[PDB]
């Protein structure tokens, strides 16, 4: 009946002075539009058909077209920055938002869809959505004592669109909207439905991404002992915005990093690093240079949680951007840890692995390193013990990588391994 038909004859059936009629077009458009390979968007969009299809939004008397309207509307809205502003610019917003309240659930839906959509598209949009006021709306979808009387699709759908409007950067949301929606979150957080909780993760790891100021009004929240138990879920797609979310929150303040260490997240970590994910190995190995670059007792945690011994294993074998990261997680350690901690990273095995790595071409690895072997020097000079250091590094053929280093030119890789071969090596 309304299977395949041409644009021009659903423009026939809209511009026509029947009801039905319209409804018909309507719906043969949703059709068009929902379709797998190529809807035709812009045909639509060229038609002049968005501004029918947003007035058809207010028929209350007649549900259907509001629903066959509210869907080719959200398809639309799920393409391109342009045809998703077209929709924007046909007046949707408003009409989504007082669609939110409809006593047909199929049609409240649709606008929750919708309005992900728009707010999805980026900052400016996002923040328009908020300012037309969908938040208390959306918010009250969610206000019954139990979220497991909620049809699952409708729960996945009002997450994933909270998620949005927590999501860009530059500017990032608005501290008033975001506190508003925090709440929510965390009882999200604490549902059972693996989407859901995944959705809820994503959102925290917006939020946290970003100054310390911003993390701080998660972490007021207590999410921090959640988001570490998430972090050991079976599920892939929760562990990785879980753990995006606590890498996040350890690029803010020591007792913000602290907030992960007391919860157990280094517990979670010797699967983390040997994950067979490369992005979750690369991601967790991130992690931890953070917390090497706290304070010496966060260091000595990680000492004591055994952690050392897959930090040298990861620098000794991984993807090359993970290997990098452990790189960096040397560096800081042996920055900010006493002599005892660093003579343990010495005791760990980490000079041959460190060493072979200044093959890499990588220039910016190659000055991470060598200040990481500047540093070991310093605890050795300290000990006395530097000539043990340096017979230890030409043994295992790192003095031959340094040597080389020099006819390698970087003013800076140049001069650091001139410096250790004076200094040290005679
Ligand atoms: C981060 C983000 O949301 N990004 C883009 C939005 C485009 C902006 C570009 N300028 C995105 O992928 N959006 C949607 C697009 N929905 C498309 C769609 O056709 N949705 C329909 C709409 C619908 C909705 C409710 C009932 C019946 C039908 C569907 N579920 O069948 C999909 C791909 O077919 C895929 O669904 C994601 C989604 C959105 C809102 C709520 N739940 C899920
Ligand atoms: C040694 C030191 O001073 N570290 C501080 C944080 C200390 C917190 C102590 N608890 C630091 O800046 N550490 C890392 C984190 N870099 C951050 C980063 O990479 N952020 C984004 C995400 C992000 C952005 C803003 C805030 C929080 C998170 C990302 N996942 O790429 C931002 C861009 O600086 C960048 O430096 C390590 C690094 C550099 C290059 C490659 N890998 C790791």
């Amino acid at each position: 009946g309304t299977v395949n038909w041409s644009v021009e004859d659903i423009v026939k059936g809209i511009n026509s002075n029947n009801l039905e009629s319209q409804l018909q077009a309507t719906q043969a458009a949703r059709k068009l539009l929902s379709r797998e390979k190529q809807p035709p968007i812009d045909n639509i969009i060229r038609a002049g058909l968005i501004p029918k299809f947003v007035s058809f939004l207010g028929k209350t008397d007649c549900s259907p077209i509001q629903f066959e309207s509210a869907w080719a509307l959200t398809n639309i809205a799920s393409g391109t920055s342009e045809q998703t502003k077209a929709v924007v610019d046909g007046g949707a917003i408003p009409a989504f938002i007082s669609l939110l309240a409809s006593p047909h659930a199929h049609i409240s839906e649709q606008a929750v869809w919708a309005l992900g959509n728009i707010a999805g598209d980026g900052s400016a949009f996002r923040d328009l959505v908020i300012k037309h006021g969908a938040i208390d709306p959306l918010l009250a979808l969610l206000a019954v004592p139990d979220l497991s009387t909620l049809a699952c699709g409708y729960l996945r759908n009002l997450t994933w669109t909270l998620s949005n409007l927590c999501r860009n950067k530059n500017p990032a949301p608005p501290l008033d909207a975001v506190e508003q929606i925090l709440p929510t979150l965390v009882r999200l957080l604490h549902h059972n439905d693996p989407e859901v909780l995944a959705d809820s993760c994503w959102a925290i790891s917006y939020l946290t991404d970003g100054p310390n100021e911003r993390i701080e009004m998660v972490v007021k929240k207590g999410v921090v002992p959640q988001l570490v138990k998430l972090l050991g879920a079976t599920e892939l797609p929760i562990v990785t915005p879980a753990l995006r979310a606590i890498g996040n929150i350890v690029t803010g303040t020591d007792e913000q990093t602290q907030k992960v260490i007391d919860a157990g997240a280094l517990a979670v970590f010797p699967s983390l690093l040997t994950n067979p994910k490369t992005n979750i190995q690369k991601e967790a190995t991130w992690t931890m240079s953070n917390i090497t670059a706290g304070r010496q007792d966060q260091i000595q945690q990680v000492v004591n949680h055994g952690l050392v011994p897959f930090l040298v294993g990861v620098l000794s074998k991984a993807d090359f951007k993970t290997q990098k990261e452990a790189a960096w997680a040397i560096t800081n350690y042996t920055s900010g840890g006493t002599v005892e901690q660093i003579v343990y990273l010495v005791h760990c095995g980490i000079i041959e692995p460190l060493m072979n790595l200044l093959s890499a071409k990588d220039t910016k690895i190659i000055q991470v390193i060598l200040d990481a072997i500047s540093n070991i020097f310093q605890a050795a000079e300290k000990l006395g013990e530097t000539e043990k250091l340096s017979i230890m590094i030409e043994e295992c053929g790192g003095l031959d990588k340094i040597e080389a280093l020099q006819r390698h030119e970087n003013e800076s890789v140049y001069k650091a391994s001139l410096n250790l071969i004076e200094k040290y090596f005679s």
